[PDB]
């Protein structure tokens, strides 16, 4: 793959939990949209059944016609920091939830996965 | 300023709405963290009053004692777009909001203000 960061998204689309898994340095964070930190820190033995949650999550919104589209990562001028913007959308188009990751890499492995997405709320 | 990124940020620091309101385009778009979109689309007309709020709640959280921080703005390999990670951090400094900004320029000005924040607790 053109990177880590293109491995990952391939191994999880695919399912291949334990492939997805592997990208990440075995100090990496997984810094998560939600939580009391704000977010919250998942560490890499506990990004594994994160991926299984969320493998979970992804064909029940497949088995309703959604889709996860993730755009190519746009690096920053530091080269291992890179942003992926990312939406969750009705086979109509309908952005059903939007976000971005800024990933830290390093020695070719994920270190830090930083993920934020849009509140969906009725008013902001 | 070094960018128009940085300009908008000194001169919201400085209380200047106008000249922060004056970096964006006039078919720009400010996409906020939270609303039905999922986010907010505010147009240019609309960011002003935006950017009001936002000077009186930095002033508020101000004399609570809590810090608002704005990383160095840094840029893409496309030079037109920007990130700039951002705090706000009570007074030890335990952090209370923490997001990032996704910035599209066109000719000098700010076309896109693409926000995004984490979810508390
Ligand atoms: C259980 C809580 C963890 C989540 C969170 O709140 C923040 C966090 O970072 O990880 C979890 C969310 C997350 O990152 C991603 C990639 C979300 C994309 C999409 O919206 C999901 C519904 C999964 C999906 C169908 C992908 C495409 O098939
Ligand atoms: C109410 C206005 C709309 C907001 C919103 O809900 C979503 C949106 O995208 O923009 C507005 C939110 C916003 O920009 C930021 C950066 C909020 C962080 C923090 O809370 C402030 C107190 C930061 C600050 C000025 C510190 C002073 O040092």
């Amino acid at each position: 793959a053109k990177s880590v960061i293109h491995q990952f998204f391939e191994s999880g689309a695919k399912g291949d939990v334990d492939g997805a898994w592997a990208c990440f340095a075995d100090d990496a964070v997984w810094l998560a949209s939600e939580g009391p930190e704000p977010g919250r820190t998942y560490t890499k033995t506990e990004i594994r059944d994160l991926l299984v949650q969320l493998d979970e999550m992804a064909r029940t919104v497949r088995a309703q016609g959604m889709d996860g589209v993730f755009e190519e990562p746009v690096f920053l001028t530091d080269p291992d920091k890179a942003v992926v913007e990312w939406s969750l959308r009705k086979a109509d188009g309908e952005v059903v939830d939007r976000g971005i990751d800024l990933f830290t890499l390093r020695d070719g492995k994920i270190l830090v996965k930083d993920v934020f997405r849009k509140a969906k709320l009725a008013a902001a």
